[PDB]
């Protein structure tokens, strides 16, 4: 029936991608008949600006209410020195995280064609292009142990997270990445740290116990730290990675950093009935807000997830994509996608916008 | 007076490259007139083969007795699917870190001159150059926590590590990475995840602290996940990187993987009286193993920074160090440090270390 979307903008490039995924929403609205009723709330710095905090009640209701999140991107320097706890970017995503239980966070990154160029891997290796998809455990693990503070004075203070994890919130997220996997190049690579930490003992064990059921999926384990590395040398040879929290933290941006273009990529965070809060993988970027020159395709690419995995529209997902495809190959690209050489080329945040909702009503 | 060193040569190519170490070590005692004593233990993989466990009562012992530990390498498919809490590469490092209170872990990792082509980053990065060390506090965070283990069955069963840091802890491995900018391009980079973890928020806290010791050192603090990515992109932007345990281990292999030569670089594990384990940073090779092909240079300067750090022979050291450089010029160089056209120039393990002993013995 009408779907009800949570529009949580966010701070510095944020409301300016947003209006471009919006733009390309409707476009897909009018395509595919979809009846989508948006409201925006005030999320980060903005809401710590004109409410107190960073995740206003109002804005958590208004996530209740709706059966998405399009999510911005939050933080910014205006916001910098306030104390951790009371700081927009965690004091948005954790607790949004933790309420809805979106235990399942999806960031996939492929280096795309005719990109290698922007991609900080030396050009055999870019050439050989790689497509990965991190699947990482997103309200366990150290995130949200407990107990989890500070205790003592002077130099025997002592402060403390616990690390821990269920085999239960182990094997959900385990299948996910199996699943994901069989639809792409069947080959799970779990990461963890299992040669020191108890949480990854249990880790590795219980994603053995999921593999029996994907016969057809091969599983490797790797330590986080040999993981980094394996990643900057041979991206080409993983399909999905399977971390835990902490650690799906750190390999997301760094495969994210390794396709050069992270204005083109998105993120899904899901729980296990379907509601979920879909934003861009890179960050506010406040030095280039308001310009006009921020890559909105992240943004527009998240729109494209809330369809497909919220709200059950898979053609109108991919007709986002493929409309992004097509600005990519003709010659619809942002500044920072273009070498310095063919810098002049670029386009701004509105063109990006309006050529991809052109393809879109046009039938791309 | 007579130095008395606990030789731990492990695993795989541990003993081939120890052979190349010994034999530049005697070159620099004739030169330097040291006294050095030897004595070898078993350790990892041939210790639970000859032994029953990887860190044999009287290897401890030994090391108890000795200067410094000069360590090879553990690990090997062989001992693969013993439990974590039998296995080599744990089961040797983390209690000789423990019981000799090895706080301090020093990896510093350089592009070589001529060796740009090796280095997984992109042709103009790579041109830039870097050498960043890695400061990681080694005996703390979550690899020595307690509670520490698991408990329940089943679904619901549960496992859980605990990161701890006591400000006392913090300090001691600040002011490690601030001194160490102080004689090198004075920035400290210090690593955490302050927006997520209390750990992190009371080492922010104490590195901040530390640093008005020190005036002339910059400061900045970047977290963990932003670390990985600005490390691919821009690696010369960094010169100390200050790292809790789990931190370090990470970044410490991402950037030496980003030097795309790994056999040259080694690394020092040290206490606050001088006595430290020396080991080459990457692994125990097996597949390359017993074959004359294995990189000694790791474990050569591995040996070097016995010499300077427990030892006190800093010119022992340097020339140690000049020797190397003089291989690496002079064209001795082991397969892996060549292009696929070059490869038929490559020097066995044996050549190298002659070249090396024959270059401190000529006065190098
Ligand atoms: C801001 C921070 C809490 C967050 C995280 O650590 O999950 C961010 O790094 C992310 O990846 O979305
Ligand atoms: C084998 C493992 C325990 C060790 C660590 O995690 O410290 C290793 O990765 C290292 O970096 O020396
Ligand atoms: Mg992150
Ligand atoms: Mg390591």
């Amino acid at each position: 029936s009408s779907y009800q979307i949570a529009v949580l903008a966010g701070d510095g490039i944020g409301p300016e991608v947003m209006a471009e995924a919006r733009k390309v929403l409707k476009a897909v609205e009018a395509r595919f008949g979809l009846n989508i009723e948006y409201t925006e709330y005030d999320v980060g710095g903005i809401a710590i600006d004109n409410h107190g905090c960073p995740l206003p009640e109002a804005t958590l209701k208004g996530c209740e209410a709706a059966d998405a999140i399009l999510f911005g991107s939050v933080g910014g320097p205006k916001w910098e020195k306030l104390p951790p706890n009371e700081q927009p970017e965690r004091g948005a995503l954790l607790p949004l995280r933790g309420h809805f239980e979106l235990f399942c966070n999806l960031r996939p990154a492929k280096l795309h064609d005719g990109l290698e160029h922007m991609s900080p891997l030396r050009s055999d290796i870019s050439a050989r292009g790689f497509d990965v998809l991190c699947v990482r455990e997103l309200t366990g693990g150290i995130y949200f142990g407990k107990p989890k503070g500070r205790q003592g004075e002077g130099e025997s203070e002592e402060a403390f997270d616990t690390m821990r994890y269920s085999r239960r919130e182990i094997s959900r997220i385990a299948r996910i990445a199996f699943e994901a996997a069989r639809g792409r190049r069947k080959k799970v690579t779990s990461v963890d740290k299992a040669n020191v930490l108890a949480c990854s003992v249990l880790w590795r064990q219980v994603v053995e116990e999921v593999a029996v059921d994907f016969p057809d999926v091969e599983l490797e384990h790797i330590y986080i730290d040999n993981a980094t590395m394996q990643l900057l040398r041979r991206p080409d040879e993983f399909d999905v990675m399977l971390c835990s929290n902490l650690f799906g933290d750190i390999l997301s941006d760094e495969i994210a950093m390794l396709t050069g273009s992270m204005g083109l990529l998105s993120s899904a965070s899901m729980n296990s009935t379907g509601f979920g809060l879909f934003e861009p993988a890179g960050g506010s970027a406040p030095d280039i807000a308001g310009k006009g020159i921020a890559n909105p395709i992240a943004q527009i690419l998240s729109a494209a997830l809330m369809l497909r995995h919220s709200l059950k529209q898979e053609e109108a997902a991919s007709a986002i994509e493929r409309a992004v495809t097509k600005a990519l190959n003709s010659g619809y690209l942002t500044g920072e996608l273009l070498s310095s050489d063919q810098r002049h080329k670029a386009k701004t945040t509105v063109q990006m916008g309006d050529f991809i909702a052109d393809a879109v009503k046009a039938g791309v």
